[PDB]
């Protein structure tokens, strides 16, 4: 098997490495077409995930089925599959309550020893434990390219504006104008928004942002809450995505959002807290989630969605490389100079 | 014209000003746990007729106005006016126009209740009839701390079967015990310190857990298989409790705040929050929303807040009732006025 494995911090390379086979009767195993490099491997990249060295990496997806356990019903080998970079089984606690990313079992795939030790998707084969949860079959007559999104960032960014109770007429504003952000900005859109703001920080990124139909805002540039509240009656929107990391984009989603408004926050950080606002937040009237996605709630429906043309998340790849050329990818991605990279594997 | 303010003294009663006012003869008047904020010096308040809970009878309305002399009447502790913005979205309590009564002037500069008349703004919106079958002094409690714990736990999503912790055992977080047996909770935990609230929460179903004596965290996850509860309502304010309330919950659970402080802020759980996956919830109650289904609680009998008044007084007596419920000796008083 080719394979994009770890070496040491912010050094990566593809190996020769054994495929994996099939161990338990509802394992499927998947020949990955493409792989995608998320905002989440550059935590790995950087260190502030543990990797051991050749570990393969990964979690973004979509393949045809090579095999399945004697468990398996509705796949065959011939199968166009794509699934949830996190993994469920379906039958513990959490997973019957349908929080899928809090499952017993759970894990995310290429992610290292804290999160299921999972051998990762950047790979010609991939091991897909549970199956029977954790793959879906491609609707006829949509493209691998377009259907990968499902997997990871489009179901988070759907997520977040679902939980966050997204109602047409509403207005959003997005905070993070990278992949995710994009994601959510098109989705916010097609969700009926009367309005949406993209707060980043990089011109290239609020370019794409204001193509996608959002009123672009440069956080470098001007105070970006006094600019989100006059575009939005004064009071701020409806619902606020934040969709970076960490405590300075929480307070500002927590500023901006209006009273009796809600804010998703969907970025990762490592800090093990930031300050809420209690006096001013009983006040406000805050509803507050933070978490990771639970792809599996959302994903028939991201699907269905692709499948018919209402989202285009493939737009945003800047790159496709071959698989050899990942360590390039990652650079590229780090560097900002990518705006997403996709992995063809042949 | 006898009325409390920050003693009892005589003061001028109020008249109609606006076509939607109605003046209430109050007949009876609590003190709130939220007084004792005002009582210390954590609220502002011009040294002013205090308190906002309330069930009298209406004196007069404005041209306006389902509503007569008669009438035996109820309404929320916080009035809005039912055509701004917030209000047409059904968050009354951002109300453009929104006050609590008497709360000082942070908050509308409002003559209190613990009074014998009141003037209601927009008695349309602020107001409720009585069902003809309940009582005054079971109907008051509708109007904020059953309303306020109701609230939190409706927005907190609590379902049949689910579990429950409660912070805090005053008068708010009793309300809150009893609401969540009505709504089908498998299992309720009452934590707060002081034994007489515990013993209380205890008989309405609670299993009372004692912060002073142990860790209510590890107790509550024990109670819970060791995950934590799906719901906590925090009726209690400040870090301490809510670092608690988010501690305690069970991952993917929902907390929901309803205790006030004046604090500006408190630490909430990022890199772990993520790990999580926690909704939480902080604001004052809407009580409009809720009032008409607690209503008809009330008056069928599935609820009887009134359990909980351990005094009675006259408005005379009102400030041995502060000092009563300030030190912890009565857990309810209702002051009876004419
Ligand atoms: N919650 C989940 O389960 C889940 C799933 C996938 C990704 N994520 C996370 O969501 C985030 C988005 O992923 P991505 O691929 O878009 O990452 P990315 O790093 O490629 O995008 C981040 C964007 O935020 C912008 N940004 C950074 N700091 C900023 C600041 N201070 N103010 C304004 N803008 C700022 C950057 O310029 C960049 O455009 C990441 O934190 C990622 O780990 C979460
Ligand atoms: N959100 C709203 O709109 C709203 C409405 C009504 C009341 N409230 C608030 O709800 C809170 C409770 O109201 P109440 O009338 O029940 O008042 P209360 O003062 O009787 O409640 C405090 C109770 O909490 C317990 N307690 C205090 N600190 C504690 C700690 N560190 N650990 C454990 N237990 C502790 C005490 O034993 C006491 O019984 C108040 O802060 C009040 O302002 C909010
Ligand atoms: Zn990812
Ligand atoms: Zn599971
Ligand atoms: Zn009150
Ligand atoms: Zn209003």
């Amino acid at each position: 098997m080719r394979a994009v494995v770890f070496e040491n911090k912010e050094r990566v390379a593809v190996k020769e490495v054994n495929a994996p086979r099939l161990q338990h009767p509802l394992d499927a195993l998947v020949r990955v077409h493409l792989a995608g490099i998320c905002g989440s491997d550059l935590h790995l990249y950087h260190g502030k995930i543990p990797v051991l060295p050749g570990s393969v990496l990964g979690h973004e997806f979509v393949g045809q089925v090579e095999a399945v356990g004697e468990g398996i019903q509705d796949l065959q080998p011939g199968d166009w599959v794509v699934g949830p970079f996190h993994i469920a089984c379906g039958t513990c606690p959490y997973c019957r309550r349908h929080q899928y990313n809090l499952c017993e079992r759970g894990g995310v795939y290429g992610y290292g020893p804290m999160f299921g030790n999972l051998q990762g998707a950047q790979a010609e084969i991939l091991r897909v434990p549970f199956s029977n949860v954790n793959l879906r079959k491609l609707p006829p007559n949509l493209s691998p390219e377009r259907a990968i999104f499902a997997g990871d960032i489009l179901s988070t960014a759907y997520g977040g504006l679902i939980q966050g109770q997204l109602r047409p007429g509403d207005s959003v504003a997005v905070i993070g104008a990278g992949p995710v952000g994009l994601m959510a900005i098109e989705v916010a859109q097609v969700l009926g928004a009367s309005k949406i703001l993209a707060i980043d920080r990089i011109p290239e990124r609020l370019e794409r942002a204001a193509s996608l139909g959002a009123i672009p805002i440069n956080a470098e540039q001007e105070n970006p809450v006094r600019r989100v509240r006059s575009e939005t009656n004064d009071e701020g929107p409806d619902l606020v995505l934040e969709a970076v990391g960490g405590a300075a984009t929480l307070s500002l989603a927590l500023e901006m959002v209006r009273p009796g408004g809600r804010v998703s926050a969907v970025g990762v950080d490592n800090a093990p807290s930031f300050p809420f606002p209690l006096a001013s937040g009983l006040v406000k009237d805050l509803t507050f989630r933070i978490g990771l996605a639970n792809v599996h709630l959302y994903i028939d429906a991201v699907l269905a969605l692709l499948a018919s043309g209402r989202l285009q998340p493939e737009r945003i790849v800047s790159h496709y490389l071959p698989l050899e050329e990942a360590p390039r990818g990652y650079e590229l991605f780090d560097r900002k100079e990518a705006l997403k990279v996709l992995l063809v594997v042949r």
